[PDB]
C-alpha cells in the first residue's frame, strides 16, 4: 500500500491519516530556494494539474507546498521548528533533507537548496504513482551515503550525442543523480588542443548540456587532460605561469557558459607527480576565488591496486596524496574491471591518505562491443562503506545504460538497503513504461560480457538456466521430453513475443533503434530454439520427417542470428545476446539431436 520510491529512502514513516490534494495550492519558497529547485516543484504540482500561487504563508484554506532549507530561520524553517518535526542531527549527512505530509501541508527541508531538489524528487516520485488526489500522511528522513553519484563517459567507441546526453542527465536527475562526467576522448578541446577555447558553435551545445545539468542538477562536469607529451609546461617559472594562464582561461570559458565543476585527469600522464600536485594547488587557489565551483575531481595516473604494484607505500600515490585535501581522487578497484570491494578501498586510503572515489568500468562494453550489459548490478557490495560515491562508466548505447544508472543511483544513495535483484527488477517500468516487461526480457538474457580480455564474467538468463538444464539432461539421459517441452516452450515464446512486441509497445525512438540489432538477434535464438525442441519432440513421437524438417528450421535460425551488424567507431560489429546460456543450449540441441 506504501509507494515505491527509489533510490530508497534511509528512512520513510507512514501514520493512518490520508490528505486529500486540491486543484488550487499555496507556494511558499524561502530565499535560499534557487530557480532549479522552485521549476522542480511546478514540475511536480502539474503532474496532478494543481494551480498554485506563491505567497508567503500557510494558508489555511488550501493545500500548501514550503520548501525551506534547515537554520534559515525562514517561515519552512520555523514551520519545522515551531512543529517540532525533526532532529537537527539529521542535516550533517550528505544531501540530508526530510519531506513532511501532515494535513494541508507539504513540506521540504534540506540542509541546502540542491538537497530541497532531491526532496521535491522524491514527491515527484510518489505523485506519479498517486491514484487520483488522495495522499497518506508522511515523513521522509533522508540522506545520501555517498558525496557523489552519476556516470562518466569515459569508454573507447562511439560519443553519446547531444540528445542522448540531455536524456540520461534528465534520467539521473530523477533518481537524485548529481554528476554527468564529461570525458569524450573525440574532443580534441579537453585534450591536445586544451590550450585552444572552444568554437563558439561547439561552446554553445556545451551550454545547452549545463542548463539541462542545471535543471535536473545532475550536474555537467568538465574535464582536461593537461599532462600529455604536448601538455603543461614545467620547464620554467616562466613556462608554467604561461601554461597556467591558458588552463585557468580554458576554465573561465567553460565557467561563463555555467560549469561549476571540474575534473583533471592524469591517467595519460608524462611528467613527474609532484607537477600535477603544484597545478592542484593552483587550481584550488582559483576555485576558492570563484566561491560557487564545487571540489575537483582527480583521476590519478596509477588508479588501480595491481598498477600500484600492490605497494602501499607507491611514491606515486603518496605524492598524489598531497595534493588538497578537498579534492576527490578517483579509483576503478584492484583492476580495470574492478569490483567494489572494502579491501580496494582500504588499500586505496593506506596508500593516498583519503577515501576514494569509485570509477566504475561496468557497464561499459567496449571490451566487447557485441554484447549490451543490461544485468543487475553484481558488482556493487551493500556492505561496503569507506568511499566517496561512484560512477558508472556506462556503454556506447546511451539508452541502454539506463539500466546501471538506475543501479548506481539506488546504490550511490543508500548502499546497505541495495537490493539487487529487486532494484534491477523495478527499474524497468521506469525506464521503459510502455514496454518494461519486454526491456526486461531482453535484459535477463543480456548481460554477460564475457569472453573479453579482462576476464569479467557476469550472470545472464539466470532464472531460465535451471530450466534449459532439466531439459537438456532429459534428453541426454533418455528420458521423456514431452511434457517438459511445454514448459520451456512457454519460456522462449515469452521471449520470442517480447521481441515481436517491443517496437509496437515502446514510444522511445532512440532506444528502439539503438537495441534494435540485439533484439534481432534474440528473436533468431528464441526461433531457434523452438525449432530444435521441436526437432527433439517430433523425434520422440518418431515423426522422422517433420524432426528433420525442425533440425534445419533450427539451424537457419541459428544462422541468420549472426547476421545482424551495428555501427562501432572502426566500421561494424555482430551483436551476439544470450551468450552464456541460450547459444551453448542451441549448440547442445544440435549435437544431441540425431546422435541420441
Amino acid at each position: 500500500d506504501e509507494y515505491e520510491i527509489y533510490p530508497i529512502p534511509q528512512s520513510i514513516k507512514y501514520d493512518n491519516s490520508i490528505v486529500t490534494l486540491g486543484t488550487d495550492a499555496n507556494v511558499v519558497f524561502e530565499e535560499g530556494i534557487d530557480e532549479a529547485t522552485k521549476n522542480r516543484l511546478l514540475e511536480v504540482l502539474s503532474i496532478k494539474g494543481i494551480n498554485h500561487e506563491e505567497s508567503n504563508e500557510i494558508k489555511e484554506d488550501k493545500t500548501n507546498f514550503l520548501i525551506g532549507i534547515n537554520n534559515s530561520e525562514g517561515v519552512v524553517d520555523k514551520y519545522f521548528t515551531d512543529n517540532n518535526l525533526v532532529n537537527d542531527s539529521h542535516f550533517e549527512n550528505h544531501d540530508a533533507h526530510v519531506v513532511s505530509v501532515k494535513g494541508n501541508v507539504i513540506a521540504v527541508l534540506g540542509k541546502n537548496t540542491d538537497s530541497a531538489f532531491y526532496g521535491i524528487t522524491s514527491l515527484k516520485a510518489i505523485f506519479n504513482q498517486l491514484e487520483g488526489n488522495e495522499l497518506k500522511e508522511l515523513l521522509i528522513e533522508d540522506y545520501s551515503d555517498g558525496q557523489w553519484r552519476g556516470f562518466i563517459e569515459g569508454y573507447y567507441g562511439i560519443p553519446w550525442s547531444n540528445e542522448n546526453r540531455k536524456d540520461l542527465m534528465k534520467f539521473g536527475g530523477d533518481f537524485k543523480m548529481n554528476s554527468y562526467i564529461f570525458a569524450p576522448k573525440d574532443d580534441q578541446y579537453h585534450s591536445l588542443k586544451w590550450r585552444e577555447p572552444y568554437p563558439a558553435e561547439k561552446l554553445a551545445e556545451i551550454k545547452e548540456m549545463v542548463d539541462v545539468g542545471i535543471a535536473t542538477k545532475n550536474k555537467f562536469i568538465w574535464t582536461i587532460h593537461p599532462f600529455l607529451k604536448d601538455g603543461m609546461n614545467f620547464g620554467s617559472e616562466e613556462s608554467y605561469k604561461a601554461d597556467l594562464e591558458k588552463i585557468i582561461a580554458k576554465f573561465e570559458q567553460l565557467y561563463s557558459v555555467g560549469v561549476r565543476q571540474f575534473g583533471v585527469l592524469a591517467d595519460d600522464a608524462e611528467g613527474e607527480a609532484n607537477n600535477q600536485v603544484k597545478l592542484m594547488e593552483d587550481l584550488e587557489k582559483w576555485r576558492l576565488q570563484k566561491g560557487d565551483v564545487y571540489e575537483f575531481i582527480f583521476v590519478p595516473k596509477v588508479y588501480t591496486k595491481e598498477s600500484a604494484g600492490g605497494d602501499v607505500n607507491n611514491e606515486y600515490l603518496k605524492t598524489i596524496g598531497t595534493m588538497p585535501e578537498t579534492i576527490d581522487i578517483m579509483w576503478t578497484g584492484d583492476v580495470i574491471l574492478g569490483y567494489v570491494t572494502q579491501e580496494t578501498f582500504e588499500f586505496f586510503e593506506e596508500a593516498v591518505g583519503r577515501q576514494a572515489f569509485m570509477w566504475l568500468n561496468w557497464p561499459v562494453n567496449d571490451i566487447n562491443n557485441k554484447r549490451l550489459l543490461m544485468g543487475k548490478g553484481e558488482m556493487l557490495d551493500p556492505t561496503v562503506t569507506n568511499f566517496k560515491g561512484i560512477v558508472t562508466n556506462p556503454m556506447q548505447e546511451a539508452q541502454a545504460s539506463k539500466v546501471a544508472l538506475f543501479a548506481i543511483a539506488d546504490y550511490g544513495w543508500n548502499r546497505a538497503d541495495f537490493d539487487m535483484d529487486k532494484s534491477w527488477k523495478d527499474s524497468f517500468k521506469y525506464i521503459e513504461p510502455d514496454a518494461s516487461e519486454e526491456l526486461y526480457t531482453f535484459a535477463k538474457h543480456m548481460s554477460d560480457p564475457a569472453p573479453n580480455w579482462h576476464g569479467l564474467s557476469l550472470e545472464e538468463s539466470e532464472e531460465l538456466r535451471p530450466v534449459i538444464e532439466e531439459f537438456t539432461r532429459r534428453l541426454w539421459e533418455k528420458e521423456s521430453v514431452l511434457d517438459y517441452s511445454k514448459v520451456i516452450l512457454d519460456e522462449y515464446q515469452e521471449i520470442l513475443d517480447a521481441t515481436n512486441n517491443f517496437a509496437t509497445k515502446s514510444k522511445n525512438e532512440l532506444l528502439k533503434s539503438e537495441i534494435k540489432g540485439w533484439v534481432d538477434s534474440l528473436r533468431d535464438l528464441a526461433e531457434s530454439t523452438i525449432a530444435y525442441i521441436n526437432s527433439a519432440v517430433a523425434f520422440e513421437k518418431g515423426n522422422y520427417e517433420e524432426a528433420m524438417k525442425y533440425y534445419v528450421l533450427g539451424e537457419e535460425e541459428y544462422t541468420a542470428s549472426r547476421s545482424h551488424r551495428t555501427p562501432v567507431i572502426n566500421g561494424q560489429s555482430r551483436p551476439e545476446p544470450g551468450t552464456r546460456h541460450l547459444i551453448p543450449f542451441i549448440k547442445d540441441l544440435s549435437k544431441i539431436i540425431g546422435d541420441n
